[PDB]
């Protein structure tokens, strides 16, 4: 029903053109006023589309609808690598949600299910035509061969990927790599490999979606999570797996290596069965079967100023998400990660955020970091959120 | 960060201090009354406007004390058939002011409370130690009176003639230990197992200084709760006396009733910094913050370790600890009669052992063969352990 945006505005990633020029709200006698580079509180994006999926890249945004109409994806923000596809004019920054073209075989039948965005590339998942990629391909993260002198600005190139065993049901962009999850419970990857983030047993560039093995072999993966150079995966029976960057204790419980290129099972007694995972630049979060959130890695993890790093998941007190004797049914039903901040939706329809407050990306008015979960207020019930580096998008109901 | 007091375990003798725990009670205004059980299986917040700095769990009763200069300094609840809560009903259902016959009630401060099977000790800063409750074995530090009636008695004995100021008191089952600032230990009470450590097996009705291997030793801590006793010296030495039916002192003697303090040298343990002693089990904390357990029972290393004469280290992983932050460690160990508790630098409480009437406070009522984290709506600072209940002194998260 409703789309809310907030955070860093000056790259156009929030989609309101008046955010970057002197302007005023309605009020016939009100003069224009200067804007800052931040929208510090949730703002309702005016877009007459039914958005079912949102993604925040590093300074840009994708929004997608499940409609059978030919226009299914909109984008705004930084576009110097064509991460939003091609857009007329020589505009490096798209200031309002603009239609993103897709070379579909049947544009009036195929539907878009999900969007994802990394540092400079994007992925678009369709129900019947595979995965589409656009943006920077300097590291093969778009799933096609690296062309060494390719110019990525003002590019019409959109790659199509269908060489998967089964339908792809989730796509997830890392910083300079991409993850693909099939309905057979198997993970594919491509892109930069220096930290092992592709999980293919080596450290080189991968320019075609390649199935991961290691501890994921024969495992029914139901979710993958990434955004920086670290990756997590959740299995159907509650198992947790990780690979990629481990400079920040993300995978230190199983290895001394800071660059893990083979997926490793992560056994944490006391967590129970993991149902969701989220992964930021230096931190990680999981949600277990009791609706409890656990955080680890490095940063402002959510248990006050004294918890800065850990190799093992640390439980966030459920009372910080509103649990009391008068509200004993409260638990978290969805977790998401930005690059350095965290987000949790409770079964009461309440959004909590914490972590680094990078240019008002927490959306709580005040600009300081939040070392404990903090409720975000907006004229609607949050259903899901996408978290960027310095901005956020919320999909909400009226 | 206000102070919080959490209680759990067996509630039907009143030891938890919530009168609604023993009668049908109820959420909202439309919630009907529900039957109570005899157990409170998860931590519950005891509402108290006073600041509790010391808590003690007797066998079915509780003492809480404040350092305030105000005249009311101690509160008690639970079993009181021997006046172990002082004069006040055989069971006190809510925290009730404990009467002390202090010379200067507006200046003297209470520093510590301790409770045994049916007696209590109250340590003040400048008026000595006060005792109350049963004295059938001289455990209150006064002569046994043959046919004394201990119920509904205003008797509170004062002990004010030690060599130095007393800095710690510890109640055993039917004996009492006192530790002075000269590093010396006094004892009184039942002596059949040698728990008073005075070189004989007879009743001792007046606090008497211990010798043996403690002569010339600077003791900084004593530990007891059943019929076995342990002491810790300033340089990391460990000493023990009393009951040794369950291998507690079997490394130095085949006697099961040791009435002289014996040095306990364990090369695998470092310098001992803390000791805790239950009915049949023992635990120590060394200079690296590592926990070792021995004796008999559900010691904490799985179902296969049930008895040992030598301390076995509990793997730090079971406390959520890693070697990448060796400054994060166990900071406090405590023993109940049949269970164990440990607090870490991360502000978390771990319990294990026999789960007697929900005294572990982990919801489920089964025994715990490994350390298990206790969830509570606050950060634990210290705990007291009884036979079948527990008290935690905590702080609010915010």
């Amino acid at each position: 029903d409703r789309v809310f945006v907030w955070g860093f505005s000056f790259s156009g990633a929030l989609g309101v053109p008046s955010f970057v020029v002197p302007s005023s709200g309605p009020g016939p006698r009100a003069g224009a006023r200067p804007r800052r580079r931040i929208q510090p509180v949730p703002y309702r994006l005016e877009l007459d589309q039914k958005i079912s999926s949102a993604a925040c890249g590093y300074g840009f945004t994708l929004l997608s609808s499940k409609t059978a109409d030919v226009t299914k994806v909109w984008g705004m923000g930084l576009n110097k690598d064509s991460q939003l596809g091609f857009h007329g004019g020589g505009y490096e920054y798209v200031l309002e949600p603009s239609p993103v073209s897709l070379p579909l075989d049947r544009p009036q039948e195929t539907r878009v299910l999900q969007v994802s965005c990394g540092r400079a590339h994007s992925l678009v998942l369709t129900d019947r035509e595979g995965v589409f990629s656009m943006g920077n391909n300097s590291y093969g993260q778009c799933g096609r061969k690296v062309v060494e002198n390719e110019i990525y600005s003002e590019s019409h190139r959109v790659h199509r990927m269908q060489d998967f065993d089964g339908q792809v049901v989730q796509v997830a962009c890392g910083q300079d790599h991409s993850l693909f999850l099939t309905d057979k419970g198997e993970v594919y990857s491509c892109g930069w490999g220096a930290d092992g983030q592709t999980g293919l047993g080596h450290y080189n560039i991968t320019s075609s979606p390649t199935k991961l093995g290691g501890d994921l072999a024969g495992v029914n993966v139901i979710q993958v999570a990434t955004y920086g150079d670290c990756c997590l995966a959740v299995s159907a029976d509650g198992g947790l797996f990780g690979w990629g960057n481990s400079e920040y204790l993300q995978l230190a419980s199983v290895t001394d290596s800071t660059q893990v290129n083979v997926p490793r099972c992560l056994h944490f007694s006391g967590v129970g069965k993991v149902r969701q995972a989220a992964c930021g630049g230096t931190g990680c979060a999981v949600l277990n079967g009791e609706g409890h959130v656990f955080v680890w890695g490095y940063g402002i993890l959510g248990k006050g100023p004294n918890l800065v790093e850990s190799a093992v998941p640390e439980m966030i007190p459920p009372t910080l998400f509103g649990l009391t004797e008068f509200n004993p049914e409260i638990q978290v039903s969805r977790i998401r990660c930005g690059l350095s901040h965290f987000a949790a939706l409770t079964n009461k329809g309440e959004l909590f955020v914490w972590g680094k407050n990078i240019r008002g990306c927490l959306g709580i008015g005040r600009l300081e970091d939040q070392y404990f979960p903090w409720r975000v207020t907006m004229p609607g019930e949050p259903v899901d959120v996408a978290c960027g580096v310095d901005h956020m998008v919320t999909l909400a109901k009226s």
